[PDB]
């Protein structure tokens, strides 16, 4: 099947996926040209190398984003950065 | 911190650190010279509260991990000696 999606107003106790904007500009990371901002989302809820065996509401599928940024050497980098967007949440 | 250690068959519900041996020789990775076997451990237990991780809910996860040095083949009479990061769980906690 699929993962569950929730808003800030859900009274959902199970492993669910919530919206979240990651703001690089707000972090102050100005070496990042684009994007200044993107939708990352996150996982939260209960479940009835990485060293965790216990079930946990974790991203079960993530997708990359393309970024444009400085290394400060008059060197601008355009790259595909993996695992930046939580597309789906589930337990282990 | 929240560093509890448990052995197997422990009666424990809280976030604890359990033993686990990773055994390259028994697994058959004969290209791995050393270590043949090492203590990796893992985290397990419940966590109460009243970017490429993207998890907010509390979870029993390693709060500290350490590397191991490995000696292995690429099969070209090429033996590689390197520091391999995050291979040993040293401590477990909720965050």
């Amino acid at each position: 099947d699929f993962g569950l999606d929730c808003d800030e107003h859900s009274t959902e106790s199970r492993c669910c996926r919530y919206p979240l904007t990651v703001d690089f500009e707000a972090f102050g990371w100005d070496w990042i040209i684009a994007p200044k901002r993107y939708k990352a989302n996150y996982c939260s809820g209960e479940c009835e190398p990485r060293g965790s065996a216990g079930p946990c509401c974790t991203p079960t599928k993530m997708s990359p984003i393309n970024m444009l940024y400085f290394n400060g050497k008059e060197q601008i980098i355009y790259g595909k950065i993996p695992a930046m967007v939580v597309d789906r949440c589930g337990c282990s």
